[PDB]
Formats: C-alpha cells, structure tokens, sequence
C-alpha cells in the first residue's frame, strides 16, 4: 500500500533538505539536458536523463540529504555547453579499489584503469553517504524512467537499487520523523525491476571489470 511516485519521493527531498540555499534549475534548463548514452568519450550519442534527476534539479541543484550531505553536485561537472551530460568514468574508484593510491604512482601512467570496452554504457556518479561510489547505469529506461543504480566498492562493481528512487527513499527513511523506515522499502515492484535490469543489463555488467592492460603494467613493475 505504500505510496512511492516520484512526486511522493520530492516532497520528502523538501522537507529533510539541510541546503539553506536552494537552487532550483529553471524548466527551461533543466529541459535541454541530455546525456552521453555511452562510456566511450568519442561516441556522441546522446539519450533521456533519468525522470528522478529532472525533478531533483528543478527542486534544489544543491539539495544536501538528511545525512547534510550532497546527492547530485558531482554530476553536475558533466554538464557541458549544449546541455549534454558526459559519462563518468570510475578509473579513479578502481584505482583506490586496489590500494594504489599510496603507490606513488599517478593513475595518468596506468590508465586504462577500467575496462573500455566500446558497448560500456554511460555512467552518472551520484554523491553518496559512505565509502561506496554509487552511479546512475545509463542502460535503457523503465516503465517509469528511471535507470539502474551501481554500486562499486574497493574492486566491486554491481547493479544494485532499481533506481535514483529506490536510492533516494532508502537514504530518508532514517530521518525519524519521516513516516517509515528502512523495513517498509521492500517492495515487490522494485524487487521486480532490478530482476528485470539485471537480465536486461547482464551482458554489460560482465564487461564492468579492471582492464586486462592495467594488470599488465602492474604486473611488469619493479
């Protein structure tokens, strides 16, 4: 029975917000975006941002969750001229993934760190809460726009909420006045959705992994 529209899902973005300077993006703006369908940077398709992302920035493009912390600023670096969201590339995550930021060794030298296989999908990093990177996995829509959310941590990398929304309500729902908790969000139809994305998704998933030239290069060190 529990009500779960992005509309539902705005106003509890309003009412925990702790941004004591709100930034809606204008309907005009925010209608120009796109984003990069894919993580290779030479491939200029373009496809729909997620319905969640729209709503977020024409509430607050600063809004800070509950946890006084940012959701959606990172993204915003992407954002280019025409209104076009470039893909984020986690080489940077994979390489603390694996310890090698007290290498001594900039990322640069080794790079591919990531895998750059050419079907890899666009990635959008969302600003999380804890140690792991969360990203908006720029497949293919669902019933209500919405992408998959990734998570990746140390060397990890998976398709997790079934989107922005799942994400969002379970980043409020430790607020105490909030109306539910944490043991109210598992609900059949995102269980549904993520089986979905997940077989939908599976091809791509099996391609997200470190890139064989970068064990390589570690591997020849001395």
């Amino acid at each position: 029975a529990m009500d779960i529209s992005l509309t539902n899902l705005i106003e509890l973005v309003k009412k925990v917000n702790r941004n004591k300077v709100p930034t809606p993006m204008s309907a005009e703006e925010i209608s120009r975006l796109r984003v990069r369908k894919y993580r290779d940077p030479q491939n200029t398709e373009t496809t729909e941002l997620p319905e969640s992302l729209k709503a977020l920035l024409a509430y607050d493009r600063d809004l800070l969750s509950n946890y006084n912390m940012p959701v959606i600023e990172t993204l915003q670096k992407s954002i280019d001229n025409e209104g076009v969201i470039h893909s984020y590339s986690p080489d940077e995550e994979a390489y603390y993934g694996v310890g090698m930021d007290s290498s001594g060794i900039d990322i640069e030298d080794l790079m591919p760190v990531w895998s750059n296989d050419p079907r890899l999908p666009a990635l959008i990093r969302i600003d999380h809460v804890g140690d792991q990177a969360i990203f908006i996995y720029i497949t293919e829509r669902d019933a209500n726009g919405e992408y998959p959310i990734a998570r990746m941590e140390r060397n990890e990398f998976w398709l997790a909420e079934s989107s922005l929304v799942e994400y969002l309500y379970n980043i409020i729902s430790g607020a105490k006045d909030i109306g539910f908790t944490e043991e109210d969000l598992h609900l059949p139809q995102w269980k549904a959705q993520q089986k979905m994305n997940e077989q939908r998704d599976a091809a791509l998933l099996d391609l997200e992994d470190y890139h064989e030239a970068f064990w390589a290069k570690l591997d020849a060190l001395v």
